[PDB]
């Protein structure tokens, strides 16, 4: 029973939809907490191997309520610590694709940008526009759109509040890749497919290494890449792998 | 009055246009000492809220005085601490545009690279050839192209010195947008205008955060985006720029 | 001698030719051993100034063998230390080029990311496929990749194990330049020609600054860089080098 | 209702007492769970401002129980994310205090770490012994540990297994202040009511800024304390604290 | 002439001392544009080789003029970058000594913390005392007592306010020594000396490479050091320091 | 056969004492070569579980030969990496001990800073002079003495040259503990026995954890020592440990 969102199972894959359609999936503090909950409560499910998130054709999320911010002081932002939860996103183990369909604005383009995968639709349009509204990015934007595109176009979008189609976000870094519109759910959902009939330590590990990278220097980044790829050798998964590649057939995983 | 550019304020806007045409506006000592003190003045004053920087239809800069380098002894550079005042540049707070058109070599590549938005005509050339002169960049260019565009670019154009046109550019990280030649000086002072309209507070605090994401990992530069969010709470603007959206109305920023 | 490499010597190019056309190239712990050694020996002798690596028209690596692995137990990876020779590649200080055709897979794509430099065949293949067998990448692969090309298509490479052609590798920040796959070894030799005549200390010093882009905040990176830029002054490179510009002459480079 | 703690309040001060007395208050995953949970709604509660963590006099914690570490694999280990849960410590807002007397061994030196401040009793013995038992730190100690006290100091109880008893331990930077044992919980309860009497904003941005010292470069976190600092004159207890001490009287707090 | 400070020049040593008597040394933002600029001026001589800080015997600096700060909004703090120039004296390249006798407290206790030596008199009472007017550390406080005295000490000062005595200081790690209260300016002075007789290129070098331990990773430091140590064979005091002392004879410094 | 230090094997330590007494142990060239050479081959022993660096009573190292250095030019400093050759010494797995008495000074209080554990005789003087001779620390001095006793100190040692006594060095936080001159040789051997018997993974896995506290974030350290921790677990010694424990016995670790 959630009020903002749908969440469906199939087979190894979880998917969370947006479900704000007369707001264009505009974000408000119950769909982050909704959100979370969610994505928490699959990535903890054993049976759940992916999580997708998703919005509309029209909108992933067209930016977020601005009722409930327009009268908070410091006092009253720093005390809720605003946004903060958003992080449990962040925190899932679990692979996660954002499936992107039209507008991802503001908040909507962070928490595309929180996702490991970002598949796009052609009509895709992101960016980050609240500066106009006399605030700057708070959901990570002005951490994660510089690191995926670089400085040039980050403060271009950033100071300017202007938009991106998906084939500028493609070629910068933004995006993994670009579908047409109608094929979208169904491409997130095969790639959501692979994804989670992997190892699930395999594909958690891998995760948690290129993570690594924007976190440290690269000299402590290979380290600890090698550290966990000597760990994956400790796991069942990786015999099974290695046995499924000889016979030349599909791993069956036990994860 | 500068010998090396020109400045010029209107509205909201200044521009600060290097003016060395004898020399494709090479960089020199001067110039270092001018532009930066320039933009210094521009961002103390509340009547400015963006800075353009560009050259000629020609060079935005070709390069640099080579004749005030080649004597000098490590002695020398390290005493002067040579090309450090460019940081002041970099300290700037106002939003920074660069608009570039033909030759951005060399210093004048890292020149480019120092602002935030950087808006280059298709006859923009980019390049950073200084390794056949026995040198490598010392303007950071070593650190901000190879942010900019990743490794194997970078080491390419540093270890080779070859051009990069600006399709290329624009494809690879370096550039914010490609417009036009004739049309360079119109966007770019489109693009500084809008910025320019932005709260001020908003718009400092937005390239403050944006600059985090070089310095420090990413859980410390989200940390610090989040608090810089919170404080914007503390501002007019803030309260006015929600105000005027949920009123269907323009605002009135007032820059605090 | 070796046996799963060539190694020839051209003027100031060394190349090094990965020779398993049986295996498509396939990295193993002898490849290892052998790629490291001729490369350290290269970085040593002031008679060469770039290093190629590279494979066959078929492979340039297409992974590693599986054979190895499926071998040992934790405690006897983390004795061994299982990989981490390939790091004495990266600590070489010569340029050096990666020249990829055909497969480069795995641990292949993680070699060919080790070099400085990276021209790819337009049938160059990239992808990190061993996730489909359980395995992790264990010679940078999450590191290198993700800095190169960013976190949503690198989650994507190394989630699912797709691969990536030489467009999308080039329009993404892997490699430095895309040629037709017949000028492949032809361009490969041209780019370390050039890279081999600049001067040795300035190119060594150029690839060490953008090195540091990885390991530090951008103000550490610039500081680096510019004290680096110093120590320049006090080479015969920079006399010569600057001089030679002066004076409209080719630079006489002695690597020192 | 919890097993193994017990949890009070006096005015803004929170205490939560480690009681397994039948184990010298060794922790394990049922403590981990209700520490942090206590002291996780003792954070989100406004009337308190300051949390004690305290054991016995024989004991703050020996250690950690042996049974549950010996029951599990590694996959298993890691799916776990084995003792990850004790990070809610650090995440609390609120200060907190350890209030150390007798033995804090192993995860008891590493829950005392994880604290803000620590007074010991003159009786206190820290250490981490498990390197004895094949076992290593698994709650930041030798991240803490080695931060506090310095290499040497700290890879000689690590690889030696040795005890510190409380003047080495205070003279070496493990410990706030070191007390007579029949004193530690009345000087923790003063030092606790110190603290809780603050404006809890000013407090909590304190610590908040002093925890950034170990995440980034020194640049960063001036930059970051400063930003802090400058939103501090955003709240009402700046404002009463400093018109109090202008006005030569005691500041009366709302903690807004 | 400065309102708020003396300087005074003997032999290469420049002494800045504090002189607001009536406010027992109390920072306000003449004091810091004075110092800042008194330092920066010293800086820039040739014939100064160390910059004492110090003030009076009862005062160093006792906290900050507190009406300066009451009536500020956060607009007005992050519009001035409230306290930022102070970043002008960690920017100073020749050594600088704190000479603390009595107070230092709030921002006097930072300032001594911004200098590179700190010898404290027997009578030294060091303190962040500021939470009791509603505030954090605005200096650098958080940041550098942290990495001075270890998180459990300077989360103790700064959340309670306690003043550390000179005894304590020394042993945590605040300060380089302690000496009698009559004795301070003449042991400042000697040290002064001896720092200013060193070669000016190497004394210089040293200090940057010890600021370089709080900035990155102990890996980049020691490729750090170790490049500006390479760099120090290019300058003449390099050659005559180890030819002095190879020939048994007292260098003749040039400063280059 | 080395021609400036002696090494002998004692059950699971090794043992590297410098020796060149008529120039107070003074590092130069060859002395690295050896030093780096031999704790490398023991290093890479098995049968070694703990290594010590020591001196003579006067001198553990009195600085360097400075001849070596009097005519270096920036490039011939830069072609050979100068000092590089010393990174091998801190890049040895196994546990190091440096046992210091007299003179450790320059390039030997670096030597003795490389080391993990670092046991001074009540006659250790410690100090980085060679701000005297025109240049700074080149061995690292600059980056371990700065982290070990905070930068007041640091900076009084670096820029006056000035020695520190073994009281101030360990209050300061340079040295593991002070013990008397006629002890040092025992105590060291006796804390080399102690680590020698601990299993040798898990004494480098703790050495290792204990190094990345120098090299990133707090929070990065903290995952990289608890993925550590969880690989422990994957091996044999661990649970020898525990039953040696539970039956108050010696444990037998096979390493
Ligand atoms: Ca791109
Ligand atoms: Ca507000
Ligand atoms: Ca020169
Ligand atoms: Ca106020
Ligand atoms: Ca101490
Ligand atoms: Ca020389």
């Amino acid at each position: 029973t959630y009020e903002t969102i749908l969440v469906e199972r199939d087979q190894r894959v979880g998917i969370i939809t947006l479900n704000r359609p007369q707001a264009l999936n505009a974000l408000n503090s119950q769909v982050m907490n909704e959100v979370t909950s969610a994505a928490t409560e699959l990535d903890d499910d054993p049976d759940i191997g992916a999580i997708i998130i998703t919005g509309s054709a029209k909108a992933f999320a067209a930016g977020a309520d601005i009722k409930e911010m327009a009268d908070l002081t410091f006092a009253d932002a720093f005390t809720a610590d605003f946004f903060a939860t958003w992080g449990k996103l962040a925190a899932v183990r679990t692979p996660t694709i954002a499936a992107v369909a039209g507008y991802a604005l503001g908040g909507g383009c962070e928490l595309a940008m929180m996702c490991d995968v970002l598949i796009a639709a052609d009509t895709a349009k992101f960016g980050q526009p609240e500066i106009k509204l006399g605030v700057l990015p708070g959901m990570g934007g002005s951490q994660r759109l510089t690191r995926a595109i670089g400085k040039a176009k980050a403060m271009d979008l950033i100071l300017t509040g202007r938009t991106m189609d998906a084939a500028e976000a493609e070629r910068s870094g933004l995006v993994s890749r670009v579908v047409p519109a109608d094929d979208l759910l169904t491409e997130a959902r095969a790639t959501a497919t692979t994804i989670s009939q992997m190892s699930a330590s395999a594909a958690r590990m891998a995760k948690e290494a290129v993570n690594r990278a924007f976190e440290s220097s690269l000299s402590e980044g290979l380290l600890y890449e090698r550290r966990l790829f000597h760990s994956a050798f400790a796991t069942e998964d990786q015999s099974e792998g290695m046995a499924a590649f000889i016979e030349k057939r599909a791993p069956q995983f036990t994860h």
